[PDB]
């Protein structure tokens, strides 16, 4: 059973990465499963919709009242020290928006983290057959 705990916005660094306070201490968290375009790609840059996923990410957490944190079954951080999680913000699973806008796809998952990849599926064909952003 997977349970929801308070978290602080620091600071939104990009689509798919958020600085948050959790439990007195500063962390960068890594939304699960998803993959959205990035403005900070290693070696492209800035993608397409990258600004967009962007900017959706950044309101979205930073007009929120209330921010909590739910980690998986699985690993709670990846090899950059990044905490794994699902964000939301005012009740909304920020990953789950993301998809459902056509501004992110599902990653590749990785067991035992997969706990809501049903339920991001099929925000993410919804999208599709709106050709939504990415979709168009």
């Amino acid at each position: 059973k997977l349970h929801k705990e308070p978290a602080t916005l620091i600071k939104a660094i990009d689509g798919d990465t958020v600085k948050l306070m959790y439990k007195g201490q500063p962390m960068t968290f890594r939304l699960l499963l998803v993959d959205t375009p990035e403005t900070k790609h290693p070696k492209k840059g800035v993608e397409k919709y990258g600004p967009e996923a962007s900017a959706f990410t950044k309101k979205m957490v930073e007009n929120a009242k209330k921010i909590e944190v739910e980690f998986d079954k699985g690993q709670r951080t990846d090899k950059y020290g990044r905490g794994l999680a699902y964000v939301y913000a005012d009740g909304k699973m920020v990953n789950e928006a993301l998809v459902r806008q056509g501004l992110a796809k599902v990653a590749y998952v990785y067991k035992p983290n997969n706990t809501h990849e049903q339920h991001l599926r099929k925000s993410e064909a919804q999208a599709k057959k709106e050709k939504l952003n990415i979709w168009s």
